């Protein structure tokens, strides 16, 4: 089982080491456009790893040939702002590192599954997934999961207990909605209160703290995992859609299941009510692909 | 089981959440002097704790009451450098950190165990027991352990399998060495070559990440496992001396035996040649006092 990682920054390295506590990792691949931190980060991960008596081979570097071989890649490379930037201008910024990376992947790994972190999340998939030559089941994204998480988390705290399923799907944003039709769980709550919290958690974190990271770190191992242990789960995907829920020629957000074959949409029955909000997410997702090119 | 964190900086979070993903706690409590940082670490905490699905109270803040009943406490609080700035120099701002935080903890979490992890460690460790009540059996510090690690990393890529027990003990710091006598695993290797990889890892990764993390992440995890499990396991910590192997009134590197009680010194056989190592170790760590007053 070989991991690759391309992008060593915050998320990358800490959704790696995530995933060497809890994986029976062979090998871990770290690519960066700053080698030195690449390196670093794999000789960190590895001193690390001694401590719970594993002794994968762990390399990091700025060339992508490291990636050989990687069962499934996590890309989380990209960039932040200058806070006077602009979410556009990002996006055009970021769609550029995404369609070189995508490249690469094919030229070094043209057979590995690929998990597209690097926000904003849905638009990157989409972009990554046409950038390559890849099939939709080889490329998906870490997102509703982060926010599922999340929202748990309010439910918890709101007395709910036995908490099997609560989802978030749609546009990993402002654009997301709870899929209360499939929540299960003991208690009574009140939806409004909880997934108006969720939509600005993210950012009441990155006020305080810097970053989101171990959220992100931990859905994105669920996620690895889920695919590496072809465990056959059942989780919130960016997933490029190709009809499903009347929905076309873009990524977001909905239950899909993954393992060793990648990520398929499960096709679960939502709401009326909630393939409307699917197909918002869509049209809004769909807008900012055209503001790209795509 | 509830976990205190004294300092929610890069050190501080990252082994709390290492604790997250494999311990079972109830809760963990989250000190920095800075307030919306301790608060935004466990706000991000509780996202990642939901992703495998545990729900703990994990509280943030700048107050020491949060402390109150932490089975043990890990303190990473401190400071960086200026580069222009020196060794003592830090030494005595982190001593003065260090103080002011024993007095704290002992007002707030009287009856918890102490793990010191803010460096010159071995020198904060003994600053720590000094300046509060505290027996020696109740605090002590996080560092060979982690030196050990990489060396079982070192020994794994020189060939070496079936590694149980390789030991590093003495000053967390330059004037460390291995502890040959105790080595046990097949294969030859070459004490020249590994035993000074080691000595500067550190700042190896220092130079190409920015800090080291994830490893000394994981070597307090396996501190503070082994005190709350009460698994009576043998780690090399940096233990308060005050008779054995000849050494007195300083912290030092030794094999140590962990528990619900906390630490005391395993008392192994050392070799002739390896406690006069550790009787300079001890010469070098007790000057260093000296020059703080100590
Ligand atoms: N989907 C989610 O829910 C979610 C949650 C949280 C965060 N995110 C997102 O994930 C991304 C990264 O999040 P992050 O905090 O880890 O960001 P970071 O710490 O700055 O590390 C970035 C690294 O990429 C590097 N790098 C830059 N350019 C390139 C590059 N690598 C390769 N190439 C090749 C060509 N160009 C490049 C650079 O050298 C640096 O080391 C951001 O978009 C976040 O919003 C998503
Ligand atoms: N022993 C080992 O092997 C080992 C390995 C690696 C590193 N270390 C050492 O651990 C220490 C921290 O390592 P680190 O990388 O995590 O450092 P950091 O990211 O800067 O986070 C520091 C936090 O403390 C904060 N803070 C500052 N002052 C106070 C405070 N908190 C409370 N009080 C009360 C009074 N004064 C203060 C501040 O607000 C910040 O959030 C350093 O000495 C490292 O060398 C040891």
């Amino acid at each position: 089982m070989k991991l690759g990682f391309v992008g060593a920054g915050r998320v990358g390295s800490t959704s790696a080491f995530t995933c060497l506590l809890n994986l029976d990792v062979d090998e871990i691949a770290l690519v960066d456009i700053a080698e030195d931190l690449a390196v670093g980060e794999a000789m960190d991960l590895a001193h690390a790893a001694a401590g719970i008596d594993k002794y994968p081979k762990i390399v990091g570097g700025a060339d992508y040939s490291l990636l050989k071989g990687s069962e499934i890649i996590v890309v989380t490379a990209g960039l932040a702002r200058k806070p006077g930037m602009t979410r556009l201008d990002l996006a055009h910024k970021n769609a550029g590192i995404i369609k070189d990376i995508a490249k690469k992947i094919v030229e070094n790994a043209p057979e590995s599954k690929i998990l597209v972190v690097t926000n904003p999340m849905d638009v990157m998939t989409y972009i990554m997934w046409k950038e390559s030559g890849k099939p939709r089941n080889e490329v998906f994204g870490m997102g509703n999961q982060l926010d599922s998480q999340r929202l748990k988390e309010r439910l918890y705290n709101a007395g709910a207990r036995n908490i099997r399923r609560a989802w978030i799907i749609g546009e990993h944003g402002d654009s997301m909605f709870v899929a209360k039709s499939l929540a299960d769980f003991d208690g009574e709550v009140d939806w409004e209160a909880v997934e108006n919290d969720v939509r600005f958690v993210a950012a009441e974190v990155i006020k305080r703290k810097g970053a989101t990271i171990f959220g992100p770190a931990v859905a994105i191992y669920r996620m690895v995992k889920a695919v590496v242990e072809d465990t056959g789960e059942i989780i919130p995907t960016s997933m490029i859609l190709q009809g499903e829920y009347g929905i076309e020629n873009v990524a977001v957000g909905v239950p899909a299941k993954l393992g060793k074959n990648g990520a398929e949409v499960a096709d679960i029955k939502l709401s009326d009510e909630e393939i409307e909000k699917l197909r918002n997410s869509a049209k809004i997702l769909r807008e900012r692909l055209e503001e790209l090119g795509y």
